[PDB]
């Protein structure tokens, strides 16, 4: 078999991960920010931490409800959103633009294959009501 072209990746936790120059940036989708509401707090780790696949790295707390955050793949945090430190509300106006949870490298991108691509993500986000 042979697959076509792939782009933005997504997980079963409304989390997305892009791949550029071997850099895997973690973040949430607009569907998660629209449900969570206006974020007020953001619990993020410290750059230089060795995270593991499907591991709790941080959490988000809004005026509505809270939601746990998990890393897409195992790697090392290269940097963290310094903007949310003062105005974590950005996540609303910008999801990926600047609302990037954290940035880490890709040690085993082979797992990304098991994840759901933008395409599939649709069948998983649409079934939410159907």
């Amino acid at each position: 078999g042979s697959s076509g072209s792939s782009g933005r990746k997504f997980t079963e936790k409304h989390e997305w991960i892009t791949t550029e120059e071997g850099i895997g940036t973690v973040g949430i989708s607009n569907f998660a920010q629209e449900a969570l509401g206006d974020v007020v707090y953001c619990s993020l780790p410290e750059v230089g931490t060795k995270l593991k696949k499907q591991e709790e790295f941080g959490a988000l707390e809004s005026v509505k409800a809270a939601s746990e955050l998990y890393s897409p793949l195992s790697g090392e945090v290269t940097e963290v959103n310094e903007a949310l430190a003062e105005n974590p509300g950005l996540v609303n106006k910008s999801c990926y633009e600047d609302g990037w949870l954290i940035k880490m490298t890709l040690s085993d991108p082979s797992e990304l294959d098991e994840l759901m691509s933008e395409e599939a993500y649709e069948k998983y986000v649409k079934s939410i009501e159907e």
